[PDB]
This record gives C-alpha cells, sequence and structure tokens, in this order.
C-alpha cells in the first residue's frame, strides 16, 4: 500500500506515535516520507546483506527475521514481511521498540539527514488530525 500523507499521518497518529518519545508526528512522516515513499511495500538491500522492510525501513540485522540475515536479530519478534502489510501495526510497535534503543531517531539515516533540525510540522500542514 502505498499511503497519502494525511492518511499516513492519521494512521500513525491512532497507533500513538505523536510525541512517542517526544517526537512529534511530523518526525515519524518525514521519515516515513524519504525512507519509503509512504510505500509500506518498500525494501533495500544493505551492504552487509541484511535488508530494510517497510514504511520505516526497519532493518534485518537487529528487528526482524527474513531468513536470509544469517546471525541477526529479532528483537522485534516478527517475520520481516510482516512490515510490508497495508496493516502498519507490526511497523509502528516495532519503531516504538527502535526509538527507545538510546540513539532515538537517529536510527533512521534519512531521518537524521533530512528531517533533523527542519520544519517537520509542514508535513502534517492541511491534515484533518
Amino acid at each position: 500500500k502505498v499511503f497519502g500523507r494525511c492518511e499516513l499521518a492519521a494512521a500513525m497518529k491512532r497507533h500513538g506515535l505523536d510525541n512517542y518519545r517526544g517526537y512529534s508526528l511530523g518526525n515519524w512522516v518525514c521519515a516515513a516520507k524519504f525512507e519509503s515513499n509512504f510505500n509500506t511495500q518498500a525494501t533495500n538491500r544493505n551492504t552487509d546483506g541484511s535488508t530494510d522492510y517497510g514504511i520505516l525501513q526497519i532493518n534485518s540485522r537487529w528487528w526482524c527475521n527474513d531468513g536470509r540475515t544469517p546471525g541477526s536479530r529479532n528483537l522485534c519478534n516478527i517475520p520481516c514481511s510482516a512490515l510490508l502489510s497495508s496493516d502498519i501495526t507490526a511497523s509502528v510497535n516495532c519503531a516504538k521498540k527502535i526509538v527507545s534503543d538510546g540513539n532515538g531517531m537517529n536510527a533512521w539515516v534519512a531521518w537524521r539527514n533530512r528531517c533533523k533540525g527542519t520544519d517537520v510540522q509542514a508535513w502534517i500542514r492541511g491534515c484533518r488530525l
């Protein structure tokens, strides 16, 4: 599923991401935009053999099992394919654990490089929230 901007904002808010660990809703929408272009089916291979999955490009090296990242962890206790569903529950719940990890949203390279220190509120401008 390719979410609309305000559509994903609403879904993320409903799932309790707005101000989760102090990060406003705009930060999450901005991250999702630059990680996946709001596309739940997005996948990208990393140099180390791991893969990033879903709207927030969650990585198999630590967070999910994809059956082809040997010697990795499955900290969210899910198959990586769960992160590709039209239903974003699995992605959001795993993102909550990631952002609690100690590095906050810096865990997302696209957020640090493209969202951090910018007017992230603009990402939820106009939405009926």
